[PDB]
């Protein structure tokens, strides 16, 4: 079976978390309102009517949780900084209590020998910036994010050596501005009646452009002022499904390739080559912003590593939008593809609790090779991988702990990962399980349990280890 010896010497194993999903204490120690506070407190936005005002209270309970990590022998913890705890209004007055908080968390981790991997932006934009200029829709976001990033480099960079500037910009751009299913909930009202405003054809591309520039702006500051003395590295965590052709036809083979370009390439082609993928330029046309030559020069080469959030694999077929009908532009239509976890009625694999999450371990290996080939072997971290159980009130806690399916998931995905490294030569440096604890899974609320530890929401957030805890412990034994 898998051991640490199955991976390169120095390979980093960790668990991942995110501020809004974990912290609670939403109105404590000066924290400003975010777009997700607003979204979670708006009717219709969260499926189980819940919110993250308390979440799992990691803001207060982080030392306990650090012990639960050390219990498995974890090397690292990925966590995010809530921008609104540092600048409650996005810009302006620095909140010293926010700085003090993350210093305590960082020092506590390091005292246990656990390395901090810090995400600067995990979707919780300060509401003040949304009100001021509609957040990621305005170019001002670029300098404002970079200033926030700089403050974090200055305050924490003496100890934090691994930075993830942005989490899943693809998800944010599509879910936040095309589907309007995540904050700020914008979209073409003609496509989705539940949105109050937006444009699914234009806004995702504007937001994505601004994410790319924001990262490059923060990376430029890091490299020019902090990197030589701090000696850390900056990356991004990209959401990436693997896509397989729905049929063995060149049209569908090309469609799967194109779907990948529109998902990963949308962001990574700028960072590696200085422009968007040709397919996107061709299909999105004037709705796709253009980089200036000076912007291309700051954007290209802006990553030290590629973070991959990888969960699942879908089939992809070529698709043409209906030639007759009122054309309502949107990002899926622009791809010229449809991707689905079914082929001829048959699912691609077993499903986890999440309706989108199909269990397809080979996708991990295929994707690692894809990244190696297209981008000339950049260092990669698997910044998230995992699966969820239901929140089932009809079973005992003891039965909820029997997560053999999660164990098989991690086993099979890691086995594929180990083979991509040893056999295929992929430069993978680490792996972080989503997630350490059951937590508030955005619009899914508390209905989805991704943790290695079970959280009893009906007993003051008590943590219990699921069977996967012992599985990871055995795996990581040195």
């Amino acid at each position: 079976g898998l051991t640490r010896g199955s991976f390169p010497e120095g390979f980093v194993f960790g668990t991942a978390s995110a501020a809004y999903q974990y912290e609670g204490a939403v109105k404590e120690d000066g924290r400003g309102q975010t777009i997700w506070d607003t979204f979670a407190h708006t009717f219709g936005k969260i499926t189980d009517f819940s919110n993250a005002d308390v979440a799992v209270d990691q803001y207060h309970r982080f030392e306990e949780d650090i012990q639960l990590m050390a219990d498995m022998g974890m090397d690292a913890y990925r966590f995010s900084i809530a921008w609104s705890r540092i600048y409650p209004n996005g810009v302006g007055q620095v909140n010293q209590a926010g700085i003090d908080h993350y210093n305590k968390l960082i020092d506590a981790l390091l005292a246990k020998g656990i390395q901090p991997y810090v995400t600067l932006y995990h979707w919780d934009l300060p509401q003040a910036l949304e009100d001021k200029y509609k957040g990621w829709l305005d170019r001002q976001i670029v300098d404002d994010f970079a200033a926030y990033a700089e403050t974090c480099f200055r305050e924490f960079g003496d100890r934090v050596k691994h930075w993830i500037t942005l989490n899943e910009p693809h998800t944010v751009a599509i879910q936040g501005y095309d589907a309007g299913l995540q904050a700020p909930g914008r979209c073409s009202v003609l496509l989705h009646l539940y949105c109050k405003a937006g444009n699914s054809g234009t806004e995702p591309y504007v937001v994505a452009h601004h994410f790319i520039l924001a990262h490059a702006a923060a990376a430029s500051i890091y490299r020019t002022k902090y990197k030589a003395t701090q000696n850390g590295q900056l990356g991004i965590a990209f959401d990436v499904m693997w896509f397989e052709p729905m049929s063995n036809t060149t049209i569908d083979i090309e469609a799967a390739k194109r779907a990948q370009e529109f998902q990963l390439g949308w962001f990574a082609d700028p960072f590696f080559f200085g422009d968007y993928p040709a397919t996107m330029r061709a299909r999105v046309g004037e709705r796709l912003p253009r980089f200036t030559a000076d912007e291309a020069a700051v954007v290209k080469g802006a990553l030290d590593f590629v973070g991959i959030n990888h969960y699942t694999t879908y089939y992809t077929r070529h698709n043409n939008t209906n030639i007759i009908g009122t054309l309502l532009n949107n990002t899926l239509a622009d791809t010229g593809t449809v991707s689905l976890p079914f082929k001829n009625g048959k699912p691609i694999g077993d499903r986890a609790n999440s309706i989108w999450l199909y269990i397809v371990p080979r996708g991990m290996r295929s994707l690692m090779n894809y990244v190696k080939e297209r981008y000339n072997s950049p260092p990669v971290y698997i910044t998230e991988n995992g699966m969820d159980d239901s929140n089932n009130p009809f079973i005992s806690i003891k039965d909820a702990l029997k997560d053999s399916k999660r164990i098989k998931y991690h086993n099979d995905y890691l086995t594929n990962l180990a083979a991509s490294i040893k056999e295929d030569g992929c430069d993978v440096r680490g792996y972080f399980a989503w997630s350490l604890l059951d937590n508030w899974e955005w619009a899914a609320g508390y209905s989805s349990r991704f943790g290695l530890y079970f959280v009893d929401y009906k007993d003051n957030l008590k943590r219990y280890p699921k069977n996967s805890v012992q599985w990871f412990k055995a795996l990581l034994k040195t």
